């Protein structure tokens, strides 16, 4: 699915990623962790041309295509997904209306028939039901004490509704145990055999919440070590738990 | 069409607006100024809709109706509008699609007939022609040195298309930008539409020349008058205000 | 739910609806009004599918399907309903029999289990009880002075029993408080927040109903629209003459 | 079969029939003629009991019983028939469906065996054949040019199907097509066995020339003034009374 080789990226003329290599195939959950600023977020921000850093070298292929070629919106069409923010107070454009426009934008790109207001309503009912999500998630409002996990419920819902091939997840930002708990839960609820996930995180704890297929340790823009979901233990036993 | 009587607004239980009053009649341009933190921005957020603005007292009347009961989008429908930023980029869907949805949301509210993508496109192509802007303002991209002027360009366009009775423009954050804002407010000026511009400093008033100017200090309009007001204070040694 | 775009309708080879457009979503109650010329009535006869109106242009979609390509009975099946008059009287058979038939036709269409004489008998009791109506509505006969509200009661029991998603009522009836209030109660009694209504009325029935939207029919085309306050707005902006 | 003695009937309080007497026995066809607005039409509606009026005085016996004591429905079960309209668009209620159910309710009332959907279909085809009527008569639709006659074909078909003893046909409608008039003349001839009777009210026309009535009564001022046989019309049109 995804194959990154010798990736070199720069942000504000400064080297962040210095030759990263990483292969992701269908049905796998990869956990990437390590000391922040060492390349955990800019990596994820590169698989989606959202921000505009600069790839100095290396290659990134996605299903046999130069992913670095497409634009952020076109990578969405190809299957690469990353949670986004709903527009603010735009008359006529509710959260559900926009989610629906996003889903159809990708179906048409894919050459599929767009969903109407009703069959999309049916769809939203399913995922909200499958992910045991608050039925009024797209119009609800909550107290600051719930905001954490709330943004995340909205992120997973986008992931359920958008039928992504590979979803990038940046969980490095507050100690929210409830929020991390919704991330881990959504992913598990969304792990068939064809979808892949790249979860980036500094606070390595959600690992013991989803049981990744692979775990990679990132230091100064380079995967330094990687194994299964036991890697954490193998390290603390080999005398390298500090990593 | 707009009358604000003794408005008290708080943000996170902190008092910002302390009894502000202001009337706005058709065909007028009011400029609201004052020392940053005087709440002149919250005055605009309050008229517009919310994020955390608690109206603790007072009234706000628009076209006779009670504005505060209304949601932001519905205020748009009622005729009071503040430019919005476009949603994240999505493949094969241009911002024209949302401008179109917004226009139809307001049209439905105002009891008028919606427009299909062909009818809308014509109406939009008409405005863009009047405001003489880049025919492709909704899909193109400009260097960072052009960001700002470009945002104002889009906003002004939204005003033209949604045709609100009262426009709220908050310029508290670029000579090029001041220019399109100024020029735009002068092209949408029809004698029946009104404007409330919140500016942090006296310059774009040199491009618009308001009917009224209002100094807001400590959460209250403390001094009003015509465009000469700015000079007045400047002379009496109150240039900071 | 219901979307009508540029609808053109002819009757006696005479043009009546002329590019009428209107959307109705779940939970809404809409009112349609104007002179006896704008064919408020032919709009409702067209939605229900009365075999006598020619669609010449436009489109009608319900829950996403082309409603115009459906038979009257199948429309009720899709959830589109308008009260019907009971058949002529036949010995030994009660109107209850036909209502039971109408429900079973709609349930079959929904691929659901039809009810038997008894199960239906049960449900009808429940609806009569909850609507607080005469237990023998389907069989009793009444004095002419009552007939007016008697038909509205039957219309309402029909809606309750058939539970449509979009209710169409034609109140352009040839003015009598008794009946109107009965209608007003039924509507308010059938509002669940998900089923919608379209009320075509000649004249206060709006006052007791408080529709979420109002529309004026000017010779086959909808002019003004907006929430219930519209009727007062027009009355205050001088255009009182429109509605009535 | 039918004995009407000194019948007085008022509509909306304006005396129409004023002591009308008539006897009709098995296998006779009786044409009622006379100036419009007169008792002829109110005579047909009083027998069928449909929206019946106010019988001030007199008696009506059918097969030995007081017909005026029976509801419109029981009288249909007793054997008296007058064409009716099929219920309009009630889900799961087609014309054939309704007919079958009207027939069965009449069979039950009579204590006879009812008919299931297979046996009914056969009676149906059977009758449609007999009358040489279109086979999709109960479902087809037609242009206005054929509107008039299409209605009588439906009335003639109900008549053949319901097995009536006494058929009442009201043909006092003006502007009727010659096409329509023929389907009724033909229908009556086809169903003219030697055991059922017919009362045809048709002064508005000339279908008598087609069916040869056994009796011809001329109704005037609410009373049967003169009556004879199929030649009575030339007898009156020989002695300048044609205007009757």
């Amino acid at each position: 699915m995804l194959s990154i080789k010798d990736l070199h990226v720069s942000v504000e003329d400064k080297a962040i990623l210095r030759g990263l290599s990483l292969d992701v195939h269908p049905g796998e959950v990869h956990a990437i962790m390590g000391p922040n600023g060492s390349g955990k977020s800019t990596l994820s921000a590169t698989l989606a041309g959202r921000e505009d850093y600069e790839v100095t070298g290396g290659t990134v292929e996605f299903k046999g295509k130069d992913l670095l070629a497409l634009s952020p919106e076109d990578r969405a069409g190809e299957g690469i997904f990353m949670a986004f923010q709903y527009p603010v107070e735009i008359p006529g454009v509710s959260n559900q209306f926009f989610l629906q426009t996003a889903l159809n934008a990708v179906r048409s790109y894919r050459g599929q028939e767009t969903l109407d207001r009703f069959d999309f309503q049916d769809l939203m009912e399913e995922k909200i039901a499958l992910l045991k999500m608050p039925e009024d998630l797209l119009t609800r409002s909550v107290n600051v004490g719930f905001s954490g996990g709330e943004k995340k419920r909205n992120d997973i819902l986008q992931m359920a509704v958008l039928e992504p091939e590979l979803c990038i997840l940046d969980e490095s930002d507050g100690l929210d145990i409830d929020a991390l708990k919704v991330v881990a839960d959504g992913v598990n609820s969304l792990r068939d055999g064809k979808r892949s996930f790249i979860i980036v995180t500094h606070y390595q704890r959600i690992l013991d919440y989803i049981k990744p297929d692979y775990v990679h340790v990132l230091y100064q823009g380079r995967i330094v070590k990687s194994g299964d979901f036991t890697l954490v233990k193998q390290l603390e036993e080999q005398g390298y738990g500090w990593l």
